[PDB]
């Protein structure tokens, strides 16, 4: 099965994301050669949460996302364990060591707003943070506090808007959008 899709996805994003984010999909049981929208929107997270981490200082952020089951749930309770926050119930993205927190990433083809309250609704035990990019260049985080210097989030919603625009100069982006 021959995709537009899968070349472009495996073009426009970093061949080690691209590893992963197969890894992680063919964990789950689905195919990126055939799941195609799926697989650039995983790329798409994978990217977003390292930009991210690359934000703030160099020991500031522990990455959760992109590891393999286990090892992050090894991580996350080290992390509980040592500094004593509560294990949350779902595997988050990142924690920030300088606020003591988990981060939950999200990136959306909707609006920010409807992506938030769904990703709070699943958390019950609202301990950790989210923080919601759009790819039409919104964002938006958990008691107002977006975590990160406005020139990282700044470059992370560029970057969002130029796969948003690659992908529809391929008429990729309507099949993209229509999947969520
Ligand atoms: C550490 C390593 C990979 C990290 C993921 C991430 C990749 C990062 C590399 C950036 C910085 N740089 C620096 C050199 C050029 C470059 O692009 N970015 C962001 C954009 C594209 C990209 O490549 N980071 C952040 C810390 C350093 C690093 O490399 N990951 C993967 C999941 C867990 C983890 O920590 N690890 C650790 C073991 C497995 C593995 O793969
Ligand atoms: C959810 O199923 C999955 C899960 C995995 C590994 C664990 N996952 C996450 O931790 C995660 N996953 C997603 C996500 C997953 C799929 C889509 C899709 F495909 F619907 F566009 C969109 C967002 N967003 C996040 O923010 C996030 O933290 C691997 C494969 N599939
Ligand atoms: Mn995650
Ligand atoms: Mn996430």
């Amino acid at each position: 099965r021959g995709s537009h899709m899968e070349d472009f996805v495996r073009q426009c994003f970093n061949p080690m994301i691209v590893e992963l984010a197969e890894k992680a999909m063919k964990e789950y049981g689905e195919d990126p050669k055939i799941e195609t929208n799926k697989f650039a929107a995983i790329c798409t997270h994978l990217e977003v949460c390292f930009m991210y981490s690359d934000g703030g200082s160099k020991h500031r952020f522990e990455i959760i996302e992109g590891r393999d089951r286990i090892m992050a749930w090894t991580v996350v309770n080290s992390i509980c364990n040592t500094t004593g926050v509560e294990k949350p119930k779902f595997l988050p993205d990142l924690y920030d060591y300088k606020e003591n927190r988990f981060i939950e990433i999200g990136v959306t083809r909707r609006e920010v707003h409807i992506y938030y309250l769904e990703k709070a609704n699943k958390i019950k035990s609202e301990k950790t943070h989210i923080h919601i990019f759009s790819f039409t260049g919104e964002e938006m985080a958990t008691k107002a506090d977006y975590t990160l210097d406005e020139e990282s989030r700044a470059r992370i919603k560029t970057r969002l808007f130029t796969i948003r625009q690659e992908m529809a100069s391929r008429s990729l982006w309507d099949s993209f959008r229509q999947s969520e």
